[PDB]
């Protein structure tokens, strides 16, 4: 129930750029998370803005629409045990500059305006943007062989 | 043009199960290759049976469809010179026996039944593969910022 | 000599049976620890019973001994400087989740249940803990080339 | 079955004093290849003269047997599908220089009197090597949980 | 002129002598920072004094400097925004038994007198560190070609 | 003496570009070589045409001249037993099409026009090619640790 808690993860336009999607992905593997979905793709204005809805009122808020409309993105969901808060840990603080040798942030980016990751915030945020992102027939279930060494 | 070139590859369900997608994704990555589309996604045998219609006399044909029918796959597209030929070359051989130290399943599988990854053939058949896994609209274009120390 | 301290690192069974017996042995090589003891086992009750004798009273207590008897383990002893200390900060805290990034448990494992490692508690117990899991001519003494490189 | 077939694989001294037997052993790991013995040892004359039997006339012999026991070495035991002939495939030619890279000797040594490794020659002389180095319940068997995604 | 901002960095004879030179350039490189200068040098004491001359009252200081002049070294110059301050977080804490898993010391060194590497304090004396090791003719201006996926 | 023999490694513009310095050390660190001398530089034409004499009279000339003007690039001197041609090996083919995956240009780039590093031909070319790239004082000497575990 507590195991089964999901959470979205999406490679920004500067990871893919810089070549991080296998490195990203490999750490969630070896974490022991679960894989849900996963595609490629390029997100329109229009998601975007829905995506960032919360900053419409804020300084520059068409410039990052801009900024995430100018290169492909990996959007993606992992489940398992406090995916969204663990998964917010690995990937370290949203400002590069705050993350720690070992997150994802601290080991691969430098400023926040080019971070390459973005993971939800918590459960609630994490349900909003897994179905803005993904349908329902693109979450994936199955069950993987060492579920039983991963899990009590 | 001839830097254009398109294969597909795909992670079976073995490699799927045994964690190697990020992996996987990675040497394309570091090898100078332009990921073009990208799903993580249950394969019917509909699917499959089309996919593998080259078997259909072959009398392991049943199970194989059976086999990669029993767990989520990620099939992808990937760009580059050569990418057909240079893609094999990086799976090492069909049979994991015969692969070297250094390929894909030289590295990390045993048996020709679990050999974790699927790629084409041939241009002729990377293409027919691509339009089978992929509508027009999930292969994404996009320009990698070192495609001049990569390409000439 | 406080550079001949030992402490007991044991790779659980979900730890065997997740495949992280080398790299969690390379963590402790590259950090510049001694290897001392190794072995593979499938450790029995009674062997268990004198290892968790302090939880004896506890309700989890047989529930503990059973899952640790589930599959084999890996029992080593390592040497050096704050080695039992330094251990404990590598392998992160008992409850994965709290474990951070860098850290054996950080990046492979989340249930505390499944946690793939044991090290001691203190310099105390590992003496006892070798003690039980080793015989004295299972302990190897050598000098490694770039012990004068390692320390002082 | 000849997925049950074994082979003998020992770290040499120089292997050890390098630091390089959690990365040998998850060359094997991360192949699918099963675990079933391991110890860290100081390997006496008498035990390297019967391991050596047949050099016993040559001229180097002595001079083996000395360097062979002139540091600890980590013997094991690996189990699968082809495993004495793959497993030498993942070693190298004896002489490194021989030795393409992405295979160990290839990778990690330069000289045939320093190559890291010792790899049975065939199922015969594994099964020798096996009974010098251990005893029948230093064998340990267990299941993987990735059996069925390892093999048909 | 933020982003231009100088660190000057240097494996110490333990680091070359352990082979943790490319592991470390590694690092930064994954990182995002840019390469401005590098050299492999035997240090005079002349110049470690001068570089160490902070140390001059310290009773340790002449044996830091005959230290540092048993092996070559291997002095660098990196630029990013911020580098000197998320540079030393990096290397991690001065004294290898304060430093996280994850950081550079922490994952590879043990004792604060086999600490591997030195990292420039602050901006002042990153300056007089850079001015030391390096001539003018010696820090290259290039511009990388992810420059905009990494800074905005 | 046949230990001693050296020779010249050049990481070009686009290894640099790309990130890849960390990893072609380390790939020679590992290995058992010798780091002998290194800097990081911008070549002149002056140098280039020097370096490049033997295609003066072929075609293209001036363009590779003005491409290895393009970007900094990295001389090394590595020294040990039969490195010339081991390094070859390592380096893989001069067109990474023919490259095979665990070489260095198997497993980072495309075209021969731009193919990471170049790595001497031969002993008396080595030989011209050191010289021409360093001075004597620019070749450090000195004794690794582990080499009693390298060589005989």
């Amino acid at each position: 129930a507590a195991n089964k808690e999901r959470t979205f993860i999406m490679v920004k336009p500067d990871g893919v750029q810089r070549g991080l999607v296998g490195k990203i992905i490999e750490r969630f593997e070896q974490k022991g998370f679960k894989l849900v979905a996963l595609k490629f793709t390029w997100a329109s204005k229009e998601l975007l803005e829905k995506h960032y809805a919360d900053l419409s009122a804020r300084p520059f808020f068409p410039g990052l629409v801009n900024y995430m409309n100018s290169g492909p993105v990996v959007p993606m969901v992992w489940e398992g045990l406090n995916v969204v808060k663990t998964g917010r840990q690995m990937l370290g603080a949203t400002n590069p500059a705050d993350s720690l040798p070992g997150t994802i942030r601290g080991d691969f980016c430098i400023q926040v305006g080019r971070n390459i990751i973005h993971g939800s915030d918590a459960v609630e945020s994490a349900e909003k943007e897994i179905a803005l992102w993904f349908n329902e027939k693109e979450l994936v279930t199955w069950t993987p062989a060492a579920k039983d060494w991963i899990y009590e």
